[PDB]
C-alpha cells in the first residue's frame, strides 16, 4: 500500500512508442512502394526486398510484445501514482493500436511471400482510438463528439470497399432490455484519418449489469464477398436510472473491470482498479488529482477488507463494497462533502484507535471528522469534550443533522461548540499533508456562514444564536 | 464603602454595660434598704444617705448618656462590619433599658428629697428586653416563645398594683384595616423577672405599610387612681400575604429604619442600615453571616445609585430600591441563588467594564456571573466565545431558561457547552476571596447533575446529552 515510482519502465515506454509510430507512418509508405514496384508474377531477386522487410516487422513485433508484457507487469506488480497510472492506461491502449497496424500490415506482406497462408480475409481492422469507458453513466447524457472514436486500420493496398457506416452495439453478457438503448449509433467515416466519432446517447439503464459497446462494418471484397469486421468490445461500464443505483452498479463495474473473470488478483492489481475508479466517482482529474486515495487510505482499506495479503479473493470484495460503497456514495452525492473531503476538512478512512490516538491530550474542543466503521456512508465527529477530566469523545451525525437538503453538513458543525478548532490534513513543503489545527472557522473559510449586519457591541446577545 | 474594625468603642463599652448591669442590682437593693430604715417625718442627718445616693446616681447617668452618644456616634460614622454591627444594635437596646431602669430608681429617691417636684404618677415603665423587629413577616406566622418579651421596671418600693394582663397593640402611623391583626396579645406576667413573653401570631398583612407594636398594661395606685403605662413603639415591620409584596414592603421598611423621618442621612447610616436589612433578607447570620455585602458591593452600590457622596438624600432612594430591590428579590425567592450567591458560584454586584476587566484576555469558555444593570432582578453571564478572534460576550439569562421551577437556574449552566470553567469567588489565606478558575462541574459541586448508570465506553453517544 505505498505508492512507488515507475516513471523509468514508463518514460521508456513513451519514447519507444513514439519512435515505432514514426516507424509504421515510413512503413506504411516503404510496403506500399515495394508492392507497386513488384514485377507480374513474381521471381526470387524480385523478392529479397520483401523478405528484408518482412524481417523488420517480425523483429519489430517482437519489441511490442516485450513491451506490452512490460506494462502488464508493472499494473499487477506495483502501486503506480495517478499520473503513472493514468500514463500506463494510455501507453497501453497506444500499444494495442500499433501492434495490430503492424499486424495488418505483415498479413499483406505474407499473403505474397508465403500465399496459401492466406484465407485471413480482407486485411481490415476496427479499433477504439478513444473511449470514456469505464464509468458508471446516467441515463439521458449524450457523450461529447471527440469522446469515442473509432478508427479503421489497413495494410498498405486496400482490396475492399466499405458499405454503409460504422455501427454501435450494446451488449450485456450476462443475459438473457426490449428496445434501443441507443441513439445515433450509425456515424459515416472521416477520409483523411479514417475514423467515426459516436456522440451516443444513453437512452436506457443498463438494471445494474456491466455492459460493452461492439462496433462492426460491412467490407465488401474485389469479389463481391461481404463481410462484417467488429471491433473487440470496449471496456465495460453501466447506465443508470436513479442515484439509488450508482453504488450497486458502479461496485458490479469494478468488481469486473478489477477481476474480470478471475478468482484471485494481486493487491497491486485491485487498487491499481479501485484507484482509477475512485477519482472517477469523485469527479477528480485522472493525472492530476486533487486528492486521491493515500498510503495511509490505502493500508486502511488492506487491514480492515483484507487478511492484509497481496493477493485478493473474489467473495472478500463482496463485504468490502457494502461498506466502501456506501463512502463513495456519500461522497459523490451529499452536498458538499466530496470538496470537503478533498480540502482535508473531513478527514476519511481513519479507524477508531487511530483517531484516539491522534487526538491524544490535545486541548478540548479538538475534533477530526472521519467514515463510521460500522455505520457505513456516515461520519462520526472524534471531539474531545468539556466535562473534566477531558475524555475523548465520539458522535455519529445523522441524516437529520443534515436532513432538509436546505440545511448542510457544514452548517451544522458551525452551529455546535463542542466543535471548536479542526485538525485540518494539509499539505507542507515537500508536499507532506499532516495535520495543523485551523479553528473551525477558519477551515470552514468559503463555506462559512456570511452575515449581513455586523457584530453587536455593548448589549446582550442570543446563545450560540 | 470600607468595613472597619471599631472593635474598640464597642469592647470598652461592653464591659461597662456588664458593670453598670451590676451596679444596678446593688443598688436597687440599697436603696430599698435606706428607703425603710428612714425615720417616719425625715429629719435632716437622716437624708445624708439618701443624698449621697443620689449623686452616685446623677454621676451615673451621666456616663450612661455620654456611652449612648458614643454608641450614635459610631452607627452615624463608621462602617462597620457584620459583628460589630450586631453589637452595636445589641449594646444599644441594653444601655436604654439601664437608663430608664436608673431613672426611676432617681425619681424614687427624688419624690423624697425634693417632693412638690412629684406628679410624675408611679413609678413604673414597660421596655422591650427583645424584639424580631425590623423584619418583613408572612402573614401566618408565629412568633416563638422567646422571640417578643417585655419587661417592667419598678423603682426600689412598688406603691400600686397592676391590673389584668400586658396588652400588644398594632399601629400604623400612616392612616387611615377593619379587624383584629393579632392573635394572643394579652399574656399575663412572670413573677421572678416582671417578664411577658409574646408569641404572636400574624393574622393579617399590612399592605405594604411600616408597622409598630406598642405595649401597655393598667396600674392601680394606693389611691385606687388608674393608670395606664404604655412602652415606646417597637422597631418597624411588615406583614405581607404573598410573596409579590416582599419588595414594595421591605423598601418601605429599610427606607423607613433607614432615614426614620428625616431627609438627609449618612452614607454609613444608611449602609449600616442596609447591611442589617440584607443580611434579614437572605435569611443569613447576623453575627457571623457567610456572605455579608463586601466592601466592593458597597462601593459598586455607592457609586452606581449615589453621587458617590458622604451623605445620602430621601429621593436617591427610589432609583436605588427599583434596581436594587429586584437583586434582593431574586436571591430572596428564585430556587438555589441565594446559595449560588453566597458560595460565590455567583458573583453577584458588577459592572460591565469590570467583569471585561476581569475576564480581558481568559481561555474561552471563562465567564463570570452577576446581575443586569439594566433588566433589575436578572442575570447576564460574561463568557468567552469560541468563534475567532475570541471576544467578550454577555448573555441576558431569561425567564424561561429557569422557567418550570423544574428546571432550575444551575441545571441551565451546566447544560450549555459554551460555559466551560467559572471565575469563582472564593476566600484565600487571610480570609482573602479572590478569582480561582473552577471547572462549571467542580464548582456546581452539589447542585451537579448526578448520574445513574457509568459513563459508555467504545461507540458513540448524543451531543451535549
Amino acid at each position: 500500500p505505498n505508492l512507488s515510482s515507475p516513471q523509468p519502465i514508463l518514460d521508456t515506454i513513451y519514447k519507444l512508442l513514439s519512435e515505432q509510430e514514426q516507424t509504421l507512418v515510413q512503413m506504411i509508405h516503404e510496403q506500399s512502394l515495394l508492392l507497386n514496384r513488384l514485377p507480374p508474377t513474381l521471381d526470387e531477386n524480385s523478392l529479397a526486398p520483401l523478405k528484408s522487410l518482412s524481417q523488420k516487422q517480425i523483429t519489430l513485433s517482437g519489441q511490442m510484445n516485450t513491451e506490452m508484457s512490460a506494462l502488464d507487469a508493472t499494473k499487477k506488480g506495483m502501486i503506480l501514482e495517478p499520473t503513472d497510472l493514468a500514463k500506463l492506461f494510455a501507453l497501453k491502449q497506444d500499444l494495442q493500436i500499433q501492434f495490430k497496424q503492424l499486424s495488418l500490415l505483415h498479413n499483406e506482406i505474407q499473403s505474397i511471400l508465403n500465399p496459401q497462408h492466406s484465407a485471413p480475409k480482407p486485411n481490415v481492422a476496427l479499433v477504439l482510438k478513444s473511449q470514456p469507458f469505464p464509468v458508471v453513466i446516467s441515463k439521458g447524457k449524450q457523450l461529447g463528439e471527440n469522446q469515442l472514436v473509432v478508427l479503421v486500420l489497413t495494410g498498405a493496398r486496400s482490396n475492399f470497399h466499405i458499405n454503409g457506416p460504422v455501427k454501435a452495439t450494446m451488449i450485456c453478457d450476462s443475459h438473457p432490455n426490449p428496445t434501443t438503448p441507443l441513439e445515433m449509433d450509425s456515424q459515416p467515416i472521416y477520409p483523411a484519418t479514417l475514423t467515426a466519432h459516436f456522440p451516443l446517447k444513453f437512452l436506457a439503464g443498463t438494471r445494474k449489469c456491466s455492459v460493452n459497446l461492439k462496433f462492426g462494418v460491412n467490407i465488401r471484397d474485389l469479389d463481391n464477398v461481404t463481410t462484417t469486421v467488429e471491433s473487440d468490445a470496449s471496456n465495460p461500464f453501466v447506465v443508470i436510472t436513479n442515484e439509488c443505483q450508482w453504488e450497486g452498479s458502479a461496485g458490479v463495474l469494478l468488481k469486473k473491470d478489477a477481476f474480470d473473470g478471475q478468482l484471485e488478483i494481486t493487491w497491486a492489481q485491485f487498487i491499481n482498479t479501485l484507484q482509477r475508479h475512485f477519482l472517477i466517482a469523485t469527479k477528480q482529474d485522472p493525472v492530476r488529482p486533487k486528492r486521491p486515495l493515500s498510503s495511509y487510505d490505502l493500508k486502511y482499506i488492506q487491514t480492515h477488507f483484507f487478511g492484509n495479503r497481496s493477493i485478493i479473493h473474489q467473495q472478500d470484495f463482496d463485504k468490502f463494497w457494502v461498506w466502501f460503497g456506501k463512502s463513495m456514495q456519500t461522497l459523490r452525492y451529499q452536498r458538499h462533502i466530496s470538496t470537503l473531503w478533498q480540502e482535508g476538512i473531513i478527514y476519511g478512512y481513519m479507524g477508531r484507535q487511530e483517531v484516539n490516538d491522534a487526538l491524544q491530550n490535545q486541548d478540548p474542543g479538538t475534533f477530526i471528522i472521519r467514515f463510521s466503521e460500522r455505520n457505513p456512508g456516515q461520519f462520526g465527529i472524534a471531539y474531545i469534550g468539556v466535562e473534566m477530566p477531558a475524555r475523548i469523545k465520539h458522535y455519529l451525525v445523522q441524516p437529520n443533522d443534515t436532513a432538509a437538503a436546505k440545511k448542510t453538513f457544514p452548517d451544522f458543525l458551525s452551529e455546535h461548540s463542542q466543535f471548536v478548532n479542526l485538525l485540518q490534513w494539509t499539505k507542507d513543503t515537500n508536499g507532506a499533508p499532516r495535520f495543523l489545527k485551523l479553528h473551525k472557522d477558519t477551515a470552514l473559510g468559503s463555506f462559512a456562514p456570511k452575515r449581513t449586519a455586523p457584530v453587536p457591541v455593548g448589549g446582550y446577545e442570543p446563545l450560540n444564536s
